[PDB]
């Protein structure tokens, strides 16, 4: 297992225009085009990320590409925010892709108010992060997918993915 299965598996893959979990317009593996209503205005993102007119529909090929370009943008934003840097290099390989698909879920953004298991997780209390990470909106809206990167804390392992 590596950060591509284990958010292809989290993520699915669908070549046309879908409404994620939260009702935002996304396409290929998790690639959210829009908070917007509007699916016009999805279709236009879209077009501007492929760089050709695509009604809406992209190729496997095309949907790989914008994954590859979203899992590199997760990290990066991982390396550049203060908060989150230490905690993520003071973690294994195992656990950095815990943090990346956090990361690549919610945003930096949507992760700000995990201070409390940020500290935790630093100071490698695996259990204790894992309830605390229990305690938010994203383990009520995604408990499924949120098991799944809570267990992968815990443990350090690939347990909660290995069957799929
Ligand atoms: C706890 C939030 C998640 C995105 C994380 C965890 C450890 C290191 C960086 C980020």
């Amino acid at each position: 297992m590596n950060i591509f299965e284990m958010l292809r598996i989290d993520e699915g893959l669908r070549l046309k225009i879908y409404k994620d979990t939260e009702g935002y317009y996304t396409i290929g593996i998790g690639h959210l085009l829009t908070k917007s209503p509007s699916l016009n205005a999805a279709k236009s993102e879209l077009d501007k990320a492929i760089g050709r007119n695509c009604n809406g529909v992209i190729t496997k090929d095309e949907a790989e590409k914008l994954f590859n370009q979203d899992v590199d943008a997760a990290v990066r934003g991982i390396l550049r925010n203060a908060k989150l840097k230490p905690v993520y290099d003071s973690l294994d390989a195992v656990r950095r892709c815990a943090a990346i698909n956090m990361v690549f879920q919610m945003g930096e953004t949507g992760v700000a108010g995990f201070t409390n298991s940020l500290r935790m997780l630093q100071q490698k209390r695996w259990d204790e992060a894992a309830v605390n990470l229990a305690k938010s909106r994203w383990y009520n809206q995604t408990p499924n997918r949120a098991k799944r990167v809570i267990t992968t804390f815990r443990t350090g392992t690939w347990d909660a993915y290995k069957n799929l």
